[PDB]
């Protein structure tokens, strides 16, 4: 029951390091890129976006669980705080993580919002 409209708002916290982006380059939410583009995210497989470089934590996580894909309950809470999640799904201590941000509220809006602009999930 996140709200995307409230999610739009909550993702000037991500912005920073993210930006959603079409396929066809339109902007939709211009943001940096020290993160992946986050349009389509949700149904999207984990850390599958070309050319970023991910971290070690979550390509093993996508390696161990190659069906994983992002699935709304998961974005929660892996945006709660990455590092736990990660060491979670690879039962890995030392999991590293290239995002650090925590998000420890109104996750279910943000992720709304990410659904929103995953029109093909
Ligand atoms: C704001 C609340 C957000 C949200 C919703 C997300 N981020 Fe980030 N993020 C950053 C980096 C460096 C990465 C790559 C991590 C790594 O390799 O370990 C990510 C990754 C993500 C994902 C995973 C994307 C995937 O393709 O699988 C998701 C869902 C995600 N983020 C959500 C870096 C940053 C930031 C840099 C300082 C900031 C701020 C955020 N992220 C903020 C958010």
């Amino acid at each position: 029951d996140g709200d995307a409209a409230k999610g739009e708002k909550e993702f000037n916290k991500c912005k920073a390091c993210h930006m959603i982006q079409a396929p066809d380059g339109t902007d939709i939410i211009k943001g940096g890129k020290t993160g992946p583009n986050l349009y389509g995210v949700v149904g999207r497989k984990i850390a599958s976006e070309e050319g970023f470089k991910y971290g070690e934590g979550i390509l093993e996580v996508a390696e161990k669980n190659p069906d994983l894909t992002w699935t709304e309950a998961d974005l929660i809470e892996y945006v709660t705080d990455p590092k736990p999640w990660l060491v979670k799904m690879t039962d890995d201590k030392g999991a590293k993580t290239k995002m650090t941000f925590k998000m420890g509220k109104n996750q279910a809006d943000v992720v709304a919002f990410l659904a929103q602009n995953s029109p093909d999930a």
